[PDB]
């Protein structure tokens, strides 16, 4: 697949239960280490398996590319093909962790693709999963029905008509962070080719998705993910999957907050 860097994994000796794909920029270690040390640790949740890896591309910096080199020989957990790295090369960048799903991985049960300013409870999210009796054709996370293309030409989300033509998006989920079931990644990856490309990931695979015939489906009666961010408590952190706009410092912080309150009620 012309893949630079490959995690050190055999998912089909041990066929993980979870696997996150986390996307952040190459300068962004803090962001990597913090969750690496939080959600991302690996680990058995409920007797299931959790596996991260980092999605990343390449830079023009020499520095940069050295310190992404020796990070992938200190933690193995790297995920990287040749391009470059950039906000608007994001479709990229998941198109690339779908691939490494289906090429090297397509034995996960679940596939979460996620952003590096997040907070995710993997434990509440495996919990809602193990209840969901959908193990294929499944698509979940905070679910985007009838979003209009953003014709402002200085916002940071700006198609214009030329790259996307019509009044309305496809259905699709915030990319933030978003779930579905390992043999949807093969489907994608599959008719990627034939879906009029978008630079918005979240949008691009809503696109294929609907190419698919897959419908979105909340994960669970009450919301659980939260791309506008939340106020902090650690009652309501135990019962979500998701919430965005989450620093390092404030995710080691909060990190912390439900170690300290761990077995303590919740009304
Ligand atoms: O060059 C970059 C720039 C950013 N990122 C990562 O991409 C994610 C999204 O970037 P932002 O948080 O700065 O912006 P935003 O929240 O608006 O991004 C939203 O719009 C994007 C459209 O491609 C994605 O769908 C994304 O998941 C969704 F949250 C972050 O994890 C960021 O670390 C990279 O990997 N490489
Ligand atoms: C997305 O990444 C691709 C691949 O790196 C970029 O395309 C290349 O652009 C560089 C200059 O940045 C050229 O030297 C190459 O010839 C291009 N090759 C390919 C594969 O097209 C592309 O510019 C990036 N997108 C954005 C928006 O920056
Ligand atoms: C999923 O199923 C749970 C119990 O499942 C048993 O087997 C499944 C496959 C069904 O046939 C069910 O009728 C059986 O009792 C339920 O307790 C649970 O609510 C279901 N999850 C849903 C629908 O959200
Ligand atoms: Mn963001």
């Amino acid at each position: 697949g012309n893949f630079l860097k490959l995690p050190d994994t055999d998912c089909r000796q041990t066929p993980p239960f979870l696997v996150l794909l986390v996307t952040s920029s190459h300068k962004q270690l803090a962001e990597r280490m913090a969750i690496r040390q939080t959600w991302g640790k690996e680990r058995m949740v409920k007797g299931k398996q959790l596996k991260t890896f980092f999605l990343l591309g390449t830079t023009s910096s020499a520095a940069e590319t050295k310190e992404v080199d020796q990070e992938s020989q200190r933690h193995g957990d790297i995920i990287q093909k040749d391009f470059l790295d950039v906000y608007y090369n994001l479709t990229l960048k998941t198109m690339m962790g779908i691939e490494w799903v289906h090429r090297f991985c397509p034995q996960a049960a679940f596939v979460m693709k996620t952003d590096s300013d997040m907070f995710i409870n993997v434990d509440y999210l495996t919990e809602l999963l193990l209840k969901k009796n959908r193990t294929t054709r499944f698509f979940t996370g905070f679910l985007k029905l009838n979003e209009f293309p953003i014709r402002q030409p200085f916002s940071k989300w700006f198609v214009s008509k030329s790259e996307y033509p019509w009044d309305r998006y496809p259905p699709f989920c915030s990319g933030t962070g978003y779930v579905f079931s390992g043999d949807v990644a093969s489907q994608v990856y599959n008719v990627s080719k034939s879906v009029p490309y978008i630079k918005l990931e979240d949008v691009f695979v809503g696109l294929c998705l609907e190419r698919l015939n897959i419908r979105l489906e909340e994960l669970h009666s009450q919301p659980t993910f939260f791309p506008g961010g939340l106020r902090f408590s650690v009652c309501l952190f135990r019962r979500i999957v998701a919430c965005h706009f989450i620093k390092p410092r404030t995710l080691l912080d909060y990190w912390q907050a439900l170690e300290n309150s761990r077995g303590e009620d919740c009304p």
